[PDB]
């Protein structure tokens, strides 16, 4: 009696987010988590970005990961001043900061998560 | 004065696993952290298992994601009982129960994480 979720992702609206974002862990998921996990592979969204600068009332994690490091690279807007992450890393968007990425670069594989901490 | 962690991953010991497992999240990150998310891609870990049966104290789910869907495949051992999951798929592993993932099939970028729930 396992629990197994393959209905996924689970699209959720997002403030500022052009289309509902793709949600692999919710808030509600077995019996309740203290994170959501929302993003996807990058390598169409080069140039792309998946939404107007937007702040969240909880802390955000971006987490950027491929297969080598290097083929990924994002620019983090954070209340105006533009961080480049480049792959792998973690970056801590605090709850209230006005932000949002672009993707630079992306390879086949390449991600980008967005955790939400539930506080 | 951003936080930017890329120091990573962070290689640390885990019971029942070969390797010390590559962690991305690390309880103690930006002063502490209610997660912690450890994996790593899959294309090279095809018939290789990452650890034997262990247990953890905390649960633990499996992600599993590749580029396209259906495109990564693995094998969850779960207290004697044999899942075949397919990309993508999330899977939570109760504290204390017995458990193990085998690679079957993954296109290079797939990724399974072990999430540890505080
Ligand atoms: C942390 C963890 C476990 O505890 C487990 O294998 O159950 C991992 C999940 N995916 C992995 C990929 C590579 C290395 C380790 C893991
Ligand atoms: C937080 C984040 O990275 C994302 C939020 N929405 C997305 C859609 C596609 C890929 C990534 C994302
Ligand atoms: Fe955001
Ligand atoms: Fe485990």
């Amino acid at each position: 009696d396992a629990e197994i979720v393959t209905a996924l992702p689970v699209p959720l609206a997002v403030a500022g987010h052009h289309q509902p974002a793709p949600f692999y862990l919710t808030a509600d998921m077995f019996g309740g988590l203290p994170v959501q996990l929302a993003g996807g592979e990058l390598s169409k969204l080069v140039g792309k970005p998946v939404a107007a600068p937007h702040v969240h009332e909880v802390d955000e994690l971006y987490f950027l990961v491929s297969p080598e490091p290097g083929q990924a690279r994002i620019e983090v807007h954070l209340d105006g001043v533009r961080h480049e992450l480049v792959s792998p890393a973690v970056m801590r968007i605090p709850a209230g900061s006005e932000h949002c990425f672009l993707t630079l670069e992306a390879t086949v594989g390449s991600y980008c998560f967005g955790i939400l901490v539930g506080d």
